[PDB]
């Protein structure tokens, strides 16, 4: 951990600023102030803060790689926690909104924010918008005298964009893209036309890889003032490789591990690494059976799909994929190390947090 | 006339940049690109563009006052247009979300975006995020090297927060605020505990006045380099006053002025709106008038409606509004005079905007 202490304290610090700023600016009352506090805690807390804490570990390793008096170092660590929370708030913004779009039931053991008894979708959609707003507010306030403010905004807002596009690709893949037309319905169920391993790749990259991997790394570099020290290209590729792997692994785990949440990809008819890899490689009659049973809440259907995946050896094949990814990541790190050991060491520890999640 | 044609041309130019940039950055396919084109056209076009044109009116007024050359003037007019489109997209983004939040049916005599057959709420929620994302993109690209970029992003994102908090106030007027709690379900009907003048003023001011009156003014001073030529808080204050007044006037005409003098029914009583009329009445009326109000408000029977309008007359609410209107006329003219003493051209921009609000 190490930076968990520091990170949770900045949250409390940031919460108080954010609520206080609303009282100052928008005549905020005690009742709704209290509502926004429960809103923040419920949507932003619970996770393991891997993405936020990445900003911190990156920043630390870069500032430790220069000669910095404790004072500058402490400012770099605080600034890294604020970027960290910007990303956690960005994510939380996308979970809130995405749970409403998908009519999802639960989120980390609990009902989705919009299904909290005294919230409702009507309030929750705007709640989502407040969290995004707040992310920019942190930067505007905490980085007001920092040379990296313009860059943080640019890169954070490009990733907001990137992720909305990944979102677009993920909710417009139910039907052959050629039939997509605002003023004509195709409705209900998928035809699997877009369900190609490449299109899945396109989805995960924009929807997940940038905000989960690329954004923490760069904010890391931006707050520590070390962006010009590393190759843009290599930073992008390694973010993409890890980002791809992480989702491929989350997809496999949804279906394959006990794990003690309840995995719901099959019944939701998710465009998953499992689904796309199966559809493009399995024998003809298997494909027929898959299509007959996919995207059903019925537990018999779900069990058939899982049995089809097992017969296709998809678990062992993932581990093959995993091993091919190990090779790539290790190659990309070794290449980064030749340019800056501090950053590469950092990337080596973010890999160890992604690799073989259990 | 005058700048409408220039505004439309710029729209096309930004649409082309935005869609192309998506093709460049995210591998945007032809079909999803055509979808986003119709999403943009449907949500952003067909309105009055009054907020967007206002920026251009203001920017031109200030630019002529500086006596700058032809090449520079064109840049200022083009910058104004882009900014104007930031506001329209921001508005557009909030309509898309609000129509989903409130399960609205129509928008400018057309089905709401999410109600278009090949668009559901599941996609349309995210469409709205894209629109808000596009607003920042425009500034990031067109103003990449303009000195006013930081202030445009700050002012823009500050108004985005203000508007989400105005939305919050609007969606939390259902029950008594002492009862508002995420954990506890409340009725989907109104108890009128939040129907107060204070509350009505927060809703209109933070939900509407910042983006409708404040932002256009400040964007225009920003793109023409003239912000330091006006008093910031006289400008803000005049914006808050007009903005509140526009909505009070709207509520009154919705009830009192005939269907002929503004092509539309007039449905505020029947929809149970937190109107200026409702909140002024409940906060001042005798107890049994109040009890009669509650017994007849929010239902669609012409009998009950006529009763409410009788009650409004019997409380002399027109004279009350007339006294209110008189007070704002005085106040706005005072602030315009103050602005004239430092800058005459900006005062005339505010004048013309004001005369548009009567
Ligand atoms: O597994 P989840 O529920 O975290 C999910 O990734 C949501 N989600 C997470 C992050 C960003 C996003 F836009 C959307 P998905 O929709 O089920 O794939
Ligand atoms: O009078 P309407 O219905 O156009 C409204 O102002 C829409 N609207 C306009 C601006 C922002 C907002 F989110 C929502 P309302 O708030 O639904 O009454
Ligand atoms: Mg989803
Ligand atoms: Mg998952
Ligand atoms: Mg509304
Ligand atoms: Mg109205
Ligand atoms: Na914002
Ligand atoms: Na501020
Ligand atoms: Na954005
Ligand atoms: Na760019």
């Amino acid at each position: 951990m190490a930076h968990m202490e520091r990170f949770q304290k900045v949250y409390e610090e940031v919460q108080e600023f954010l609520l206080g700023d609303a009282e100052k600016r928008f005549e905020m009352d005690v009742h709704r102030k209290g509502y926004l506090k429960s809103m923040m805690d419920t949507t932003c807390l619970g996770g393991k803060y891997n993405r936020g804490l990445c900003v911190v570990d990156v920043a630390e390793a870069m500032a430790k790689d220069t000669q910095m008096d404790a004072a500058a170092m402490e400012r770099v660590l605080h600034d890294a926690c604020v970027c960290g929370w910007m990303i956690e708030m960005l994510q939380a913004h996308f979970l809130v909104e995405d749970d409403i779009m998908d009519h999802s039931k639960t989120r980390r053991g609990k009902p989705c924010w919009y299904l909290h008894p005294g919230v409702t979708a009507q309030v929750a959609i705007n709640d989502g918008l407040i969290l995004l707003a707040w992310a920019t507010q942190m930067a505007l306030h905490y980085f007001a005298d920092r040379p990296f403010l313009a860059e943080v905004l640019r890169v954070f807002h490009d990733v907001d964009l990137t992720t909305t596009i990944g979102q677009l690709y993920d909710v417009t893949s139910m039907v052959d893209s050629a039939k997509l037309d605002a003023k004509v319905a195709h409705a209900n169920t998928t035809d699997y036309v877009e369900y190609t391993p490449f299109n899945h790749r396109r989805i995960v990259v924009y929807k997940t890889a940038y905000y989960t991997y690329w954004l923490p790394l760069v904010m890391g570099l931006l707050v520590s003032g070390t962006l010009e020290k590393v190759d843009k290209k290599a930073t992008h590729k390694v973010a993409m490789v890890m980002g791809e792997y992480f989702q491929v692994q989350d997809d496999v785990m949804d279906c394959f591990t006990p794990p003690e949440k309840i995995g719901t990809d099959i019944e939701d008819a998710k465009c998953s690494w499992l689904a796309v890899t199966f559809l493009t490689t399995a024998p003809a009659e298997k494909v027929a059976e898959f299509k007959a049973n996919y995207g059903s809440t019925d537990p018999a259907a779900v069990a058939v799909i899982k049995q089809l995946y097992t017969e296709q050896n998809l678990l062992a094949r993932f581990e093959e994929y995993e091993k091919a990814v190990v090779a790539e990541v290790e190659q990309l790190i070794a290449a980064l190390e030749a340019q800056n050991a501090a950053f590469a060491a950092s990337v080596k520890v973010l890999w160890s947090k992604t690799y073989k999640r259990q």
